């Protein structure tokens, strides 16, 4: 409240941690169907379907522009690109099983990064 805070948090290294594990990220082998923006002139029912499309390149355009004020509003967009993944694709599929690994490797090095 007014003139009573916690201890400040030492926030100075957080771009470049974010920047860090997005490469990480990027340079998975199962990066493949989120490096790019979903192409909503050619897949159907994308662009009515997924309210709010997210992928790394533009998460990396946000982040070097920034355009996110701390790292819960990066974690966010990157939640984003999985639960949009599940969303459109089954479990049982090549992409399905792409987002479960790329989710699973991105929490861990979220939490030894940060937690």
């Amino acid at each position: 409240s007014m003139s009573v805070k916690k201890p400040k948090r030492d926030d100075s290294k957080d771009l470049a941690l974010c920047s860090m594990i997005l490469t990480e990220m990027e340079t998975h082998e199962d990066a493949w169907p989120f490096l790019l923006p979903v192409n909503l002139k050619l897949v159907p029912g994308y662009k009515k379907v997924i309210k709010k499309p997210m992928d790394f390149s533009t998460i990396r355009e946000k982040l070097s522009s920034g355009q996110y004020p701390n790292l819960e509003t990066f974690a966010l967009d990157v939640r984003l690109v999985f639960d949009n993944c599940e969303t459109f694709n089954e479990d049982d599929s090549d992409i399905g099983r792409a987002g479960h690994n790329m989710r699973k490797y991105f929490e861990k090095k979220w939490t030894d990064t940060f937690k």
